């Protein structure tokens, strides 16, 4: 019973939700972007929304949430076991590396800012409210969605059986993750049943897995399958990136994490590239290059600020491992 | 002699304006930064918008800024000699620094960002259209403005004598810089005529010139007086620098130039950090952490998210080295 095994069941309305983790004090952001879920697709076809925080939500963030979102609102807190030190980390090693680092890079010198991205690496799919879905779409706070959204997504996920949907790719900061590819690569040689014969390996490596491009999926934007981070294959990665500590002694994100799982459990053409949907997460864009798909959709954003052909987005290499045709004046982003 | 303050000092309505380098194809997102800037200080202290582009603007573009921006609008096109390779790179070695780069860090690969860099560090404010002010107030496209700004900004720099205006500081990736802190301190070394005795090289180095620190202010955002770029000290760093290769060999942003030389040839008192106007830039925000400023002016942003003291912005250094006393909750922005 392969990874897709596990998979294949959820192929009449999908089970799905939106699922938010998010601070009090982001309020006003995350106000900014239900606005903008609930205006480009929401109303259109509603799903339920959950609202997860490590702290629990005033009663001035949840009558705020309730009033702005027109489906219905789920909140929850998480598991001190999931947003806590495991026993075998060395909190006065990890505490070192954070002083070090503060200014080093992004989040460098954050204690919350790591347990955030093993929250979102290997708990956020298990939390009691979304085991009744099999589906869900990430949405963080300061997002724009820059057009109209006319079909139901999930349900188009579950007829064309995809499992990964993503918008913005990007090249990692090393210092960030220097251990994580060895780690993973060591995992697959341990574990070779897992290494789908028809993975994406290309589009994370340009030496047939020997080294790590960087390469990886914006995970701010994820419409996915839950029931891939349920399977035996993502479960036991994550429990070895676990042991291993990089999320603690380096500042291993959770993108980097569920890109390299999504692109070498998985045939890839189970990951989905909505060049179609307009999204922000600041600094970048995905803005539809498609004339007719930008202008049905009343899109609105700048066409010439899309990132996914730039230099530092992954665009192109996502576009050369699946063989897909990149858009007739792709090379102008690379200016 | 005639000192860098001496050529300052006689600027102490003001003549001010706003000035803006932008793309043709940035119109929706420039649009909507035009938007902020009259509602929160525009219509209520109105000063000329100054539009430039190394191309022609559309009449689409011109129509909707025009229309867009209650006060008058200037549209310029920048000269060639001001957007082009100097005689003396090697166009070359630059192309092959390009292709190399072009995945390694953001805007690695092109070509069109470093004539921007060099055109922010050493020209935009010997433009035409810049010669009759005193002062800029630099804006760009997909910016938002949190608050009402209820006083002229150009007016109290002028009455308080202040010289450069900023609202976000942050730690430069050294890769794109390798060589600018050496290039610069030489230059001293061989003008410290040009280093003002009670200048703000604290805030650039932790170790009294030797190394650089990499902090530096953000120039998507100032307020400041042309005439320091139009000092004698200011034209022969550029200069400097210029031939020295980096805008093109490497990835000098005009962010550490304007920075470097503000730090060192101004007194520190001339330098100022706009504590109480809200702003973003993607991805960072500058947002009034003080109580009644962020109410009086109905602040749209969470103080939450302020980017000011969090480890990698430069804030922390900043106040340290003018002497200012940090709010209260600084550390919890550390967490
Ligand atoms: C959990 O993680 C913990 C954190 O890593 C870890 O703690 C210990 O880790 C190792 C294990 O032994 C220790 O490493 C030794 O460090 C000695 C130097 O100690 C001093 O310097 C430390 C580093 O400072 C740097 O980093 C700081 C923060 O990152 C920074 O602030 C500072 O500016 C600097 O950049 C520093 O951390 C120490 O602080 C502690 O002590 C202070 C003074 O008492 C105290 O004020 C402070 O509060 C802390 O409590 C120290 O200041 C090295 O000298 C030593 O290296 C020698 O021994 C090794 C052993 O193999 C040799 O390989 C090496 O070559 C050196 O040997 C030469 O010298 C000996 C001397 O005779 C000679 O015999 C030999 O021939 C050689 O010539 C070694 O590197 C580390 O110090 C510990 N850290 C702390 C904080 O406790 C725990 O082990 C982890 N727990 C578990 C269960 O694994
Ligand atoms: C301008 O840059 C080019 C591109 O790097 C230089 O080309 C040479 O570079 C190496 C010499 O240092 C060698 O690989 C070759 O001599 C040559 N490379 C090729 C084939 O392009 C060139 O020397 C530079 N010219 C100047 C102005 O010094
Ligand atoms: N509850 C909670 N949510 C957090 C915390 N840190 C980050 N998040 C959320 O996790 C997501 C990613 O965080 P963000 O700060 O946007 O990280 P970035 O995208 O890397 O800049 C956003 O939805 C945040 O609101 C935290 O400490 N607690
Ligand atoms: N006219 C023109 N403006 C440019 C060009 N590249 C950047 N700019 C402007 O320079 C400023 C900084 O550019 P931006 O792309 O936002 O750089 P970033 O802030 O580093 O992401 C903005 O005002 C842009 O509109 C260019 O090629 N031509
Ligand atoms: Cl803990
Ligand atoms: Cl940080
Ligand atoms: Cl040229
Ligand atoms: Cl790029
Ligand atoms: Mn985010
Ligand atoms: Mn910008």
């Amino acid at each position: 019973k392969t990874t897709m095994d596990y998979i294949t069941p959820s192929f009449g309305k999908p089970k799905a939700c939106y699922v938010t983790l998010v601070r009090n004090k982001e309020l006003k952001g995350l106000l900014s972007s239900i606005k903008y879920v609930e205006n480009k697709i929401n109303k259109k076809f509603p799903y339920p929304w959950v609202f997860l925080n490590d702290e629990p939500f005033t009663e001035e963030f949840k009558e705020a949430v309730t009033k702005a979102v027109s489906s219905e609102v789920k909140f929850g807190i998480l598991p001190k076991e999931h947003w806590s030190y495991p026993e075998w980390i060395n909190q006065t090693k990890a505490a070192e590396i954070r002083a070090d680092a503060a200014t080093k890079y992004i989040y460098g010198g954050s204690e919350s800012y790591r347990h955030m991205c093993r929250y979102q690496s290997g708990f956020f799919w298990r939390h009691e409210l979304l085991e009744e879905y099999d589906w869900y779409w990430r949405v963080e706070p300061d997002i724009k969605l820059y057009c109209d959204i006319n079909y139901d997504v999930f349900k188009w996920m579950q007829e064309n059986e995809k499992v990964y949907g993503f918008t913005v790719s990007i090249h990692e900061y090393e210092v960030t993750i220097p251990t994580l590819w060895q780690t993973s690569m060591d995992f697959i040689k341990k574990n070779p049943e897992y290494l789908d014969e028809n993975n994406l390996m290309s589009f994370l490596s340009n030496d047939n897995g020997k080294t790590y491009n960087l390469c990886h999926f914006w995970s701010n934007f994820e419409i996915a399958n839950l029931n891939l981070w349920r399977s035996p294959a993502y479960r036991e990665y994550f429990d070895t990136l676990d042991h291993q500590g990089g999320f603690f002694y380096e500042r291993w994100g959770d993108a980097p994490v569920h890109s390299i799982a999504a692109a070498l459990f998985l045939p890839k053409d189970k990951i989905h590239y909505f060049s179609d949907i307009g999204y922000h997460h600041p600094p970048y864009d995905n803005c539809p290059l498609d004339k007719e798909v930008y202008n049905s959709n009343n899109c609105e954003c700048d066409q010439g600020n899309d990132f996914t052909f730039q230099g530092y987005s992954c665009g192109k290499e996502y576009y050369d491992a699946q063989g897909l045709v990149k858009p007739k004046n792709w090379k102008k982003f690379r200016e």
